[PDB]
């Protein structure tokens, strides 16, 4: 049996009372990990090569995810059944060196680790035939699947009351990689395209978005002993809402009270994004972000967002060194035009069983301060029903009331441990 | 570690509109597999031989089943543990080669593949005394338990209401197998007796069954590089209703509104089955099936079932073929007398990593073709107490409303990959 | 990949009628286990060294925790996803032989197998440095958590429904271990502090005891091929209602209908144990414990308890034998002076892997008797609301109605399988 995963797990204490707290942003889609993750969060991959004729081989693979808070020793939880798939490789004598696989299975995803966010990601259930040789570069196809909560009705409605039908989303995939444009530089060019796939005789809202595109183009170059990326991405309608590739053509949303509303997505979104890890001479590493990302919706309700941090590792031992991490977010509504932003400093002492910035396990022991001022905040009061203005930017003050997370200052600390295997 | 299972995984689309479909005769116990199942099904063993001196070792298997509906990524479920026993072989000198267990177990179990039918089934929390040699042949000692939902009343009342205490039934079983009648051939013989065992005080409904039987015979005949079985099996009472060895003699259901209703199955079921499969020369593989199922109830509302279908294999290469699979159902109403029934056709190209019929990981393009016409259906509508009819068998248009699948058509195709390890 | 756990799994029957019974005194913490028990139980561990360097090395450990009630095959159930931790050894030179570890696990737990009690356990999630050589002794610092499910107010009321914020409270522990005190002879001692740590603004109740101590001090002696351990163990107020080393500051509890209730353990602890096991010669084998606890609370609904009972092995082979098991428990109520009591006899043939009394698996075919004669019981009848004396020990018969156990007999027998590995 084969075995994988990954796993992080830890204590800490807030300043000012209590359990640790964590900070990000309202309106940013990520905050800077460090010193900064409040779960116990962990996958377990079992998998198999269960028959191997020369270069024919079959490989079974598995994961199971699970997520507890971390505040007792028996926390009972659902665990979810993320990936049970094959992949078969040079079974296809013509096109040799590829495979075809089916099954649910985490596909390619392309991610930033300091602030864990995934910016190409189409996991789910799904086929295809990867890896095919164009001679310039390797061109792989893949459809992959997702269905939204409810957003289909039965019959004509103008309620949209009336649409609760769990609606399917299927994404089509195309990429062309490894072309070599440059001398230590790569690309790679991915087109997507999504659509929501209605029942016979089913309907879907006036105006809902209903398809759209996520056109991707990466060059990672090799530098510093380490690499650089460089990413731009544009999405179209439909493609928007999640912005890694998955599709959401319907555009209904729901409170917690059962009640529908409408969430539309027709608009655009651009992405800029630059990552990298490089080693400077022996006794230093650093990864930094850079990213400036604009959604661009219709409705009005989108949000334009800058981010840069820099985590850079000196180390007093091979075994032994000092982390430290900070960022910087900026998000100001579509809407209103008003402005979040904060910025994080952590401090850490870790010990792990590598000598780089990407090895693992690591232990660590940590402070963290961060200091927030936003103006701004989305308006949850209420009921989909009683409240209209549900879900939308509204500002800090809006109606007396008060949205976002003010105007304060914090600080936490405490020991934590993160491994992948 | 021991590591085992089985699993299955997809994606698929329906000819009319979105997800696909699944198609299965309404009466029927069963559907003809192929292109034909709409889940992610999953078994993951994990078992180890702990002991070994000599002859004598102790082994200790388990067992956590996940069913999910492949729709997203992230899918939370509540796990089924479904086994945890230990077995001990050759430790009792007396009867040599003979093993003793306890614990819960999936126990010799025998079922037909390509309907996913189990035939002969007890397994659950138990123990016995396993393969004991009779000098003509093998003879095994067992007893299984089950638990129904409700069904007994603390004290005496004339209310079906006042039913709902988990009524417990145990299973004693007795085979003696690897006889061999014929040359080729060999016969199993075996006897199963259930009953509710009541709490001290507790009683059960006026007329419930309380135990039963359920004979069975199975003969295997090796035949055409491959196999035949035929087999006979009879039941009485508290067996009818699960058919397949377990005990059921309460009598009493419950609605989704937790209202008890009454199933009373004082009757009797009689079933002829012959399956197997068989290679015709060098590029042909196929299994086939043949039954006739007739559950007749005092109750008046049994049915009498009829299926047929065949799944050829040819092979164009060991490693690639083109399987097709056609099978045929048609079940009559005891109540009515009314008939529904169903034909489909799937065609598929897959790849395994074998040369059989029984081989797996496989991995599969299908398409499927069904056309049903259903003239019947259970009354599901209203309530336990709302309804009086409630869960009958009531004919297609009765009361202006409607039952059954109706008279229609339908394709589905798409990709899937399933294995045992 | 590395693989361990704990699983118990069986099938019995009830004397009078049924599936079967287990026998606890009311009032007691604790019921002796042998053909007692009535649940399958399983702990799966897959662990794993990922990097070793000479003397460093860093392992992974984790544990999923599957309760089901083994009345059925298919059980579904929600997983409690109990550990998931690093330990790093060697890593700080200056401390040679020592850990440092951090994440959930399970830590340094002390027990009492045939009451299956745990004296003196501490674990969670949480970090520490393990194993510090101190010359005469090893010295070992931990911090772990747990939090209760309510307990804390935003804003001071004087209502005691107003408390239902989870509280979390922190623990810490030092202990000195492996110290000689004399030839054979061993001593442990060990002081842990506890306290619920309030979120910024936050309140407790009035009168809330709020932290504590619980004082340890262990001795083992290695005897006839076995050893002997004597303890003896003093908690103060938060640390008296858990009593094995876990805080409780907060003082409230809550109803199934969730109405906050007050359960005030100001007070203290006194517990006097004595627990072992011996070889006398080739065919004998015998566990044994004594134990006397007195809760003495102030709001005077303490109870005083007093435990013995012996398990003696007795071997016709090498992996057959004859157990036994007797136990008597009796406890009187701090509020009414009332006695509750019972006293337990098993008799059961087993099958091991091994020639111990510690030695599993183990296929057990047992018999077990019990008479109990309780005087008094805890009043759960009505609401928090309802009723005033909720959850209070009151007789009997108090008001009519009548509480506790009663005066009764039973016997229940059946077959179980047992087994760490
Ligand atoms: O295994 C490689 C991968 O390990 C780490 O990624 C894990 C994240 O740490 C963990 O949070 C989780 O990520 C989730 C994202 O937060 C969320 O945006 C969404 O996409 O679901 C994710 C769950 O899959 O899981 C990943 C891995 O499963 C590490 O951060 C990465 O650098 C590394 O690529
Ligand atoms: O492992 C041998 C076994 O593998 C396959 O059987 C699995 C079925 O595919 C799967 O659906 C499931 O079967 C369930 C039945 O549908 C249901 O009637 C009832 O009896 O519960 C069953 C769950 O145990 O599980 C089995 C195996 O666990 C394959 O179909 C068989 O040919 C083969 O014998
Ligand atoms: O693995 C060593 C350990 O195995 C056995 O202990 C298990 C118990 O049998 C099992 O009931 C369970 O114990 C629970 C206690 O009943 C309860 O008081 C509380 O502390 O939670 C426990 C769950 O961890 O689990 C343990 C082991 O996980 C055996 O009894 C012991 O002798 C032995 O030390
Ligand atoms: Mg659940």
């Amino acid at each position: 049996v084969d075995f994988h995963g990954y796993a992080r797990s830890g204590i800490g204490w807030t300043g000012s009372g209590g359990e640790q707290q964590c900070f990000q942003t309202t309106g940013a889609q990520s905050k800077y990990r460090l010193g900064n993750e409040c779960e116990t969060y962990a996958e377990l991959k079992l998998g198999q090569e269960v028959w191997k004729e020369g270069d024919k081989s079959f490989y079974f693979d598995t994961n199971v995810a699970y997520s507890v808070a971390q505040q007792n020793d028996w926390e009972a939880t659902d665990p979810a059944f993320r990936e049970a798939n094959v992949q078969g490789k040079n079974l296809i004598e013509w096109l040799p060196g590829s495979t075809i696989w089916a099954g649910k299975r985490f596909y390619q995803r392309h991610d930033v680790h300091m602030i864990d966010f995934y910016y190409w990601d189409i996991s789910g259930p799904g086929a295809g035939l990867e890896n095919i040789d164009v001679g310039f570069g390797k061109l792989s196809l893949a459809a992959t699947r997702s269905s939204e909560a409810g957003g289909s009705s039965s019959f004509a409605s103008n309620n949209i009351y009336d649409y609760t039908n769990e609606t399917a989303n299927d994404v089509f995939d195309v990429r062309l990689a490894q072309m070599e444009i440059n001398p230590g530089g790569t690309l790679e060019l991915g087109v997507d395209y999504g659509r929501a796939n209605l029942r016979d005789n089913y309907r879907l809202v006036d105006g809902a978005s209903k398809d759209g595109w996520l056109f991707t183009a990466e060059h990672t170059q090799s530098v510093l002993k380490g690499f650089n990326k460089f990413v731009v991405q544009y999405a179209t309608d439909s493609m928007t809402s999640q912005g890694k590739g998955l599709s959401q053509g319907s555009g209904v949303a729901f409170d917690n009270e059962k009640f529908a509303y409408n969430i539309n997505n027709n608009g655009h979104m651009l992405r800029i994004l630059d990552h990298g890890a490089i080693s400077m001479g022996d006794n230093w590493d650093m990864m930094y972000v850079g990213m400036y990302q604009d959604i661009n919706w219709d409705n009005d309700n989108g949000t334009k967002w800058w981010t840069v941090g820099i985590r850079p590792m000196y180390k007093w031992t091979p075994i032994m060194s000092t982390v430290m991490e900070i960022g910087y977010d900026n998000v100001e509504s579509q809407r209103t035009g008003d402005k979040n932003n904060q910025y994080k400093i952590t401090l850490a002492q870790q010990w792990q069983a590598g000598d780089s910035i990407w090895s693992r396990p690591a232990i660590r022991v940590f402070a963290t301060y961060a200091k927030w001022d936003e103006k701004w905040g989305y308006d949850y009061t209420g009921n989909a029903d009683n409240n209209a203005n549900f879900g939308k930017a509204v500002p800090a003050d809006f109606n007396g009331g008060s949205f976002g997370r003010g105007d304060s200052d914090e600080w936490t600390f405490g020991a934590q441990m993160e491994i992948w295997w």
